[PDB]
């Protein structure tokens, strides 16, 4: 299946950094940040890959080219409005087509390994959880709307179908409303990651993802 990453974010809390770069170009131990998910993808068996962009969206465009360094086809989603994920991936679904397709939040770092997904999934999405850093509930493969304990946090990591969006009211709305219809109908399977994750929304975020990083390199 195809990727779509999401780049669109300005990074307010990521300033001075996200002020002349924008978030998925900001180096993490001396790659940026959304070429970890690129050389994963690539690893992965990915060979189609769409980003989304907006803050200073034409940089990520001339940084990344068509992708054929990381053995990646790229097509790229410019959005002029602000379409939050639900709209942005919407706007996506030409560049997608009809079938169910890898969704990964730019901003996230991870070693989840993203070839897991390729197995046999079930539902409308299928969505990769975390321990809080809790939004969700899992029971069995099952995930359910949580109620705050154990409940747990969406990693930005899934599989969704282009149906989620039936059918489906262009510009602007977001994903997780979407998400809860879906799991209101039993129609959204899941797992409980237990590896490393970082959101990396913030300087000290960052750190602590450079600093994990280290680690996995020894």
């Amino acid at each position: 299946m195809k990727a779509m990453i999401l780049a669109a974010g300005k990074g307010e809390r990521m300033r001075p950094l996200t002020l002349h770069t924008p978030k998925p170009l900001v180096p993490v131990a001396g790659q940026p940040l959304i070429e970890y998910h690129l050389r994963a993808l690539a690893a992965a068996g990915v060979t189609e890959v769409v980003i989304n962009h907006a803050w200073l969206g034409q940089q990520i465009e001339d940084h990344l080219g068509d992708g054929s360094r990381f053995g990646l086809s790229i097509r790229y989603s410019p959005e002029g409005e602000p379409l939050e994920t639900g709209g942005g991936i919407f706007k996506a679904l030409p560049l997608l087509g009809d079938a169910p397709f890898l969704l990964v939040n730019g901003d996230v770092w991870t070693d989840y390994d993203f070839a897991r997904l390729q197995a046999p999934l079930q539902g409308l999405a299928h969505l990769v959880l975390v321990d809080n850093p809790g939004d969700f509930r899992l029971v069995g493969e099952q995930v359910v709307d949580g109620d705050d304990p154990g409940t747990l946090t969406f990693s930005g990591i899934s599989v969704l179908h282009p149906a989620l969006f039936e059918g489906c009211q262009a510009g602007a709305f977001k994903l997780a409303p979407l998400l809860r219809q879906a799991m209101a109908a039993g129609k959204v399977s899941g797992e409980h990651y237990r590896g490393h994750w970082v959101d990396v929304g913030t300087l000290e975020r960052l750190a602590e993802a450079e600093s994990l990083i280290g680690e996995r390199a020894l």
